[PDB]
């Protein structure tokens, strides 16, 4: 079964604005973990915005879980997709409030489950005020890597069938990165996952990597196969980011 399909998608942000996505064709199997790489401004984040129907394409269709999103219930769509946001944990609010910031009636049990997958439960549990800890500075002083694991738990709490990782805007501490990489298979288990990767190394082990350039998918495949394509943009990017 395919959880996500783009057919002939053309998109621009405003009536006269430049075309940002052109003739995008992609079909992602249920449970696939996809990495999307490409230079800044290639259209990676825009592709994810369309999955959520934040914007409507001028040509083509997006189909989610088989449903054309034009026809799909927007409430159902919002429940199908969890997004790991960057730098979006609310400082003036508690950890649990941050994690359940979609369904405030969210069971403590559901919150802790999502926190365990995210690898946040352990550090939260060792805080004086636990889940009731106010995230904010002088209110506790959590790190960016701790906050990022909180952001993962938030994304996971409603058990989304599709999980999207927005591009990383900062480096996290070794501890937090280690916990996340160790827990990734648990976080992704049973879900279709899209990771927008600043560094190609991040998605070396994805089922498939999609390479975007100037709003088109130029290359797609497994890491080893993309490196086998003689003059591939993938290899070029791989070389550029290499030590
Ligand atoms: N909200 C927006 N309004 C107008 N243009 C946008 C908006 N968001 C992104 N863009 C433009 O769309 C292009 C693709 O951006 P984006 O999808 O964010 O690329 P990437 O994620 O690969 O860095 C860029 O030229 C960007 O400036």
């Amino acid at each position: 079964h395919h959880d996500i399909t783009f057919r002939n998608i053309r998109f621009r942000y405003k009536p006269d604005s430049p075309v940002i996505l052109d003739n995008i064709n992609l079909s992602i199997k249920q449970g696939e973990v996809i990495g999307i790489v490409g230079r800044s401004g290639s259209g990676k984040s825009t592709l994810t915005k369309l999955i959520q129907r934040f914007y409507i394409p001028e040509n083509g269709q997006v189909l989610i879980d088989g449903h054309d999103l034009a026809l799909a219930d927007p409430n159902w769509l919002r429940r199908q997709v969890g997004v790991v946001l960057q730098d979006n944990v609310l400082l003036n609010r508690s950890i649990i409030d941050n994690i359940s910031l979609a369904n405030p009636g969210m069971s403590v049990e559901k919150v802790i489950y999502a926190a365990k997958l995210a690898g946040a439960h352990d550090f939260i549990s060792e805080l004086r005020e636990g889940y009731n800890t106010i995230v904010g500075e002088q209110g506790a002083g959590l790190s960016g890597g701790q906050r990022q694991r909180i952001a993962i738990a938030r994304a996971l709490v409603n058990n989304p069938k599709i999980l999207i990782f927005d591009e990383a805007t900062s480096a996290l501490d070794y501890e937090s990165e280690h916990v996340i990489m160790r827990n990734m298979h648990k976080i992704c288990k049973g879900r279709t996952v899209i990771i927008i990767a600043a560094r190609l190394s991040t998605v070396k082990n994805a089922d498939r990597i999609i390479v975007m350039e100037k709003g088109k998918i130029v290359e797609q495949g497994k890491h080893k196969e993309l490196l086998s394509e003689p003059e591939s943009l993938y290899s070029y990017l791989y070389q550029l980011q290499s030590d």
